[PDB]
């Protein structure tokens, strides 16, 4: 199936506010001012029709290796945002692209590598960038 | 430098109305069409430059989009614009250290997209006012 998310997923003020507030709080705990996770490099070579699928991979990675491990932290917003993002992941579940995703895998791997290079603060940074994740999912999938 | 007091964003009513205004305008905008506010807007922009970046976007949107559409999208527009104008007023002349070229270039892209699309460009911009509001908050508080 084609990866996509109705725009209504990103137009509700309550959860959108919680998401941005969680990002702000985490960013205040992130001192890595030299690294950006969601940016040009992540999308390099990815065509518009594959962006949502790319974001699906970034989302699932962020859920499994960042948000879940940090799920009991950044209370109480974390506990409201995680279920929201997980539902989006579930909606995208198993959707795919009809083309080769080798370039997408490489771009995601670099993001994963960057988070590990940063260690714990890598996870903190990812949470601090939930605002960019939110906007990237919306922009690539609606 | 650019910054805004937390109090300025502790407005649940206006937040909800901003999202309603964005939803309404979004109805007339093709969702799968090009976007305006996103990661690309922040390309090469440090965290300390974000509020200044959003200030540019906020002012462009107010003067080139909202004011011109100030009589449409009632009754949402009539409440949101005054609020956004106040914030613009608060950010008066606040700026950054040296060389904002990368910032202006990123903003130029958003501006070109809106202008090339004419009226539809304005509608698209209003449809993304929710992202503008949230981005401004996180970049300036």
């Amino acid at each position: 199936s084609h990866c996509r998310l109705d725009k209504s997923n990103f137009q509700q003020p309550y959860i959108t506010n919680r998401t941005f507030m969680l990002a702000k709080e985490a960013s205040l705990a992130d001192n890595n001012t030299d690294v950006r996770l969601i940016g040009e490099k992540l999308f390099h070579g990815v065509s518009m029709s594959e962006r949502c699928y790319l974001m699906k991979q970034v989302l699932n990675f962020t859920l499994e290796e960042v948000l879940f491990p940090q799920s009991d932290r950044f209370q109480p917003y974390m506990q409201e945002v995680v279920p929201f993002l997980a539902r989006l992941s579930n909606r995208l579940s198993t959707c795919h692209i009809e083309g080769d995703d080798l370039h997408i895998q490489r771009n995601v791997q670099k993001l994963k590598d960057t988070v590990k290079k940063l260690g714990e603060s890598g996870e903190i940074k990812a949470i601090g960038e939930l605002d960019l994740l939110f906007m990237s999912l919306r922009n690539a999938c609606i």
